[PDB]
């Protein structure tokens, strides 16, 4: 939720007067790198003038600066205002509290307010070394902390025990719960890199997990994954993909994995929307055979909002929509990859909602899929996933998880889910 009107903000307003000392006002701001996005306080230097006042907290939307509304201004416009203020002069800030964090706006797992990594690390150490292992405690803590907070916890645990938290939980847990907790302990890029590597272990590759991750991750996420993957495994992700795929499926996975998709522009390119749509039709349903490189080129290179509009314009040219045309034109891992891809383009939360439903709908559970989605999307779009799940399937994601999993494993997944619908 965003609004550049002070008359449409619902939270409480806070007026504050700050004098810029030698180390700045003493706070970090986040947001504003988008068209419509707020500007919220990230951290406060506990020895700076911002924390001295004590009336500014993390998550406060900056409504105005020096009698000028900064709601809707970019990140560089309001940073230049505070930096132009010399040392010793005053600034006036009207803030707004009641909004989350912008980044984790649609996640189910939020940063824990009264966070204390040392107290958490001790409590996890005490749970581990309790006779029979206190898994409930380990679960209650790690699933109600942000990934950032789980990194501080593992650092404090390592400082206290001289042992790695991940090693200790490995030896204390087992089964699906172990998979969940260890997954949560990795950073988003670390987790995705290790899931990618596992999908390519052995001679046979897990094309479903490879497709799910490569097709759903953004440019920014794929950039970091490529970086951390070479760090962890001493090889480029691209090479491992080249080694474990072939044909047009390899072409599509390599192109997507680069994370070089064009960024969403400011202008809608209507001529290109129509031309791209025409090109997708001519390359497939219109003709005998398929020009797959043309599909690959358009679907990996255009920005997502652009491709959403070409898929709608594509319906003007083809009697089948993009998904139907994929099933008609192409088969195998290539068909699966294209289907996963344009689902992620069209409605990514619905894509994950359907993947979750498929993992539980029948006999047993595809736990690797369920666990990976619950872990990797809990701080991204889990609230949207739950809204699409409930709308389409008529019962909550929570309800399905509860039916399909049991034990502390279930409790961990339910916490990552964040509640019923
Ligand atoms: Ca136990
Ligand atoms: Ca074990
Ligand atoms: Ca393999
Ligand atoms: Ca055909
Ligand atoms: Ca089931």
């Amino acid at each position: 939720f965003f609004t550049r009107n002070p008359s449409e903000l619902k939270g409480k307003f806070i007026h504050t007067k700050l004098r810029k000392s030698s180390r700045g006002f003493g706070f970090t701001v986040v947001g504003g790198d988008e068209p419509d996005e707020f500007l919220q306080i990230k951290s406060l230097v506990l020895d700076g003038p911002a924390a001295l006042d004590g009336k500014m907290e993390t998550g406060d939307v900056i409504v105005s600066v020096n009698d000028t509304c900064v709601l809707g201004h970019t990140h560089a416009q309001v940073v230049k205002i505070f930096q132009s203020i010399p040392i010793g002069a005053s600034v006036d800030l009207e803030l707004c509290r009641g909004y989350p964090l912008g980044s984790s706006a649609y996640g189910s797992v939020k940063a824990y307010t009264n966070f204390d990594a040392e107290r958490d690390a001790l409590n996890i150490e005490t749970a581990i070394k309790t006779k029979g292992v206190d898994e409930v405690t380990i679960v209650n803590i790690l699933t109600n902390r942000s990934n950032e907070q789980r990194q501080d916890i593992a650092f404090a645990y390592q400082r206290r025990t001289k042992k790695e938290l991940a090693s200790a939980l490995k030896s204390a847990l087992s089964g699906h719960l172990e998979t969940v907790i260890l997954g949560l302990l990795k950073t988003p890029a670390q987790y995705d890199a290790s899931e990618l590597k596992a999908s390519m272990k052995g001679l046979g590759t897990d094309e479903d997990s490879l497709i799910e991750i490569i097709c759903s991750r953004t440019n920014q996420e794929l950039q970091e994954i490529n970086r951390v993957y070479k760090e962890m495994y001493k090889t480029d992700l691209e090479k491992d993909i080249i080694s474990d795929t072939s044909g047009d499926f390899r072409k599509l996975m390599v192109a997507l994995a680069k994370g070089r998709r064009a960024e969403d522009g400011s202008v809608i390119d209507y001529e290109l929307i129509d031309q791209d749509a025409r090109d997708l039709y001519d390359a497939g349903v219109k003709r005998k055979g398929t020009d797959v490189p043309k599909w690959i080129s358009i679907m990996t290179e255009r920005s997502v909002p652009h491709l959403q509009k070409v898929f709608d314009r594509y319906k003007s040219y083809s009697p089948y929509d993009m998904l139907e045309s994929i099933r008609k034109e192409v088969k195998g891992d290539l068909e699966n990859a294209f289907l996963n891809l344009v689902q992620c383009i069209q409605n990514k939360p619905l894509y994950f909602a359907d993947r979750l439903y498929d993992s539980m709908k029948g006999k047993g559970t595809r736990d690797k899929v369920l666990i990976r989605i619950m872990v990797s999307r809990s701080e991204v779009d889990m609230l949207k996933i739950r809204s699409e799940f409930k709308r389409k399937y008529g019962k909550s994601l929570y309800y399905y998880i509860q039916q399909d999993t049991k034990g502390d494993y279930q409790k961990a997944l339910l916490y990552l889910c964040g509640g019923d619908d």
